[PDB]
């Protein structure tokens, strides 16, 4: 029992982390096979971010860059020694709504790990300080590591922005300091529904009134509260949770609809008095049934 | 910027994790130097938890137990090979209010990491499934690992209970299945005050009214809302946060006092509409100022 916001173990990424310096500028990079990835704005100097040559250390072991190139927004420093601590990996691209773990690092040493979601506006609500550029976000499948995120920058609203491991940015964003107003993030509705399932499994059922409602009547309400519309694909993926708790998707929709319109009222669901949207349905299955 | 509930990297603990089987019964254990720790109720059989010989595998490497002994509530399996992946460690005991990271494991393999607090009633609000007994909770200081918790059991109220690494249980609890009604956990007031600081640092200041109030007048209110009394030692440790934000401890006390009595009212502080008590003041300093 218990539900808790839970990151994957960080051991296999920690030993792929490295410190990268170019001129005065030093940040974090990822070491896989014989190539080190890192954000390309490492070649800028920071004085020039106010108005209009490589060192690679793996803790204490110096690698020689023997050349580099630029794929989109990331630099691919080719090194001579090949990392023996390279796990099974693959470079996946994430869609809004999916979640991952972030291992925040400074000067190449890991400091923390935490779980967060790729918001519908393509930003992520991270915890980043200066020096964190180059930290990676990832999922793991027992022993295969799916890298899906590298940090680049902090937008003016406090939120964060970065790329996939091939260099392409997640949203309409660029590796430069500007007022890049990202869209309003909507609340991830499939995830809120999944968290409500995790509540049921674990104790809380007061919100379960479930006046049966249809799909689109819910969507009508959902949208004038800034909830992303629910599609058939979202319904499908709740299948397993539906199966376990014996509460059809339309019911949980309906019960949430009285939450949006009649409110939490200070009442508590799984340690919270607001509707959590940063757990995917697979999250709930991994945590609530192995 | 950003505040996010953040566990220490789990790499150094992951390689001290091992699977332990005794008769039919198999769970998780910790391997340090040449001794493996694990809960002593490994020698029970589970059929007998309803009404009134060692295998140690490190993934695939079998260790020979050459003997064992019982310190309090944990078994110390002495093995012949000594773990080369043993970090700097020390066995600390935690007091209620302090926080740690839990690396949940099944059949000796790590599955997740997460952050939680030792509640004032000596229970912890974990995320544990059958098979998780023997998982450890710990803090790290850059390279020294302070082990402070090993999981034993789940109380009837869903909460969890365990020991320090020397075998002694945290509260008035025992390694047996009974209705052990633990006390009401009070809300950790020093921590709520620290989270309010992290809010200020990061954006949110609406709760800052700060009608100056005294210490004990606050305590009067605090207690009839089930908030643990605030001592001089708690005031002291908020010193640094006080220094950074330029808002004296009595002010934040006072502002929280109007939160307890005039309510959140759906309003949001750092992604939440209830008062979070599971961040220590050192947590805020580590996350908000390196
Ligand atoms: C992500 C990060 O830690 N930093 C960062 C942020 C933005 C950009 C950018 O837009 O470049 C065009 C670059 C960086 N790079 C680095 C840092 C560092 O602190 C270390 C060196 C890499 C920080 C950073 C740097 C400068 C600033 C400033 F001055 F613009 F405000 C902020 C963060
Ligand atoms: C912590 C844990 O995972 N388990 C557990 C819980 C309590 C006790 C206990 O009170 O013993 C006197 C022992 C255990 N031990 C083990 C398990 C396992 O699933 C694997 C073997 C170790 C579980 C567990 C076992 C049995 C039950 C039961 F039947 F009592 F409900 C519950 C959890």
């Amino acid at each position: 029992s218990g539900f808790r916001k839970m990151a994957f173990p960080s051991g296999k990424v920690e030993g792929c982390m490295v410190q990268v310096t170019c001129g005065t500028t030093t940040l974090n990079g990822l070491w896989l096979d014989d190539v080190v990835y890192c954000p390309r704005h490492v070649i800028c100097t920071s004085e020039d971010m106010l108005n209009p040559n490589f060192l690679v250390q793996a803790g204490n072991v110096q690698l020689r860059v023997i050349g580099h190139s630029m794929q989109n927004c990331v630099l691919k420093l080719k090194v001579d020694t090949a990392n023996p601590k390279t796990p099974k990996y693959k470079f996946v691209r994430i869609q809004p709504g999916q979640t991952f773990s972030v291992l925040a690092c400074y000067n190449g040493s890991p400091s923390g790990v935490y779980q967060c979601a790729m918001r519908p506006n393509f930003t992520i609500k991270g915890s980043f300080l200066n020096g964190s550029c180059g930290s990676v976000g990832f999922n793991i499948d027992y022993d295969c590591v799916s890298f899906c995120y590298m940090h680049h920058m902090e937008l003016p609203t406090g939120v964060h922005a970065g790329t996939d491991l091939e260099g392409n940015f997640y949203g309409p964003f660029v590796d430069r300091q500007t007022a890049q107003a990202a869209g309003t993030d909507t609340t991830i509705t499939v995830n809120v529904l999944a968290w409500l399932y995790a509540a049921v499994i674990n104790g809380d059922r007061w919100f379960l009134n479930r006046f049966t409602t249809t799909l689109n009547d819910f969507n009508l309400v959902a949208m004038k509260y800034n909830y992303e519309p629910l599609t058939q694909d979202h319904v499908d993926i709740l299948g397993p949770l539906s199966a376990q708790t014996g509460i059809a998707v339309l019911d949980m929709c309906a019960s949430l609809k009285e939450l949006l319109q009649n409110g939490m009222n200070g009442r508590t669901i799984l340690g919270s008095a607001l509707l959590e949207d940063e757990f995917t349905p697979f999250d709930v299955v991994r945590q609530c049934s192995g």
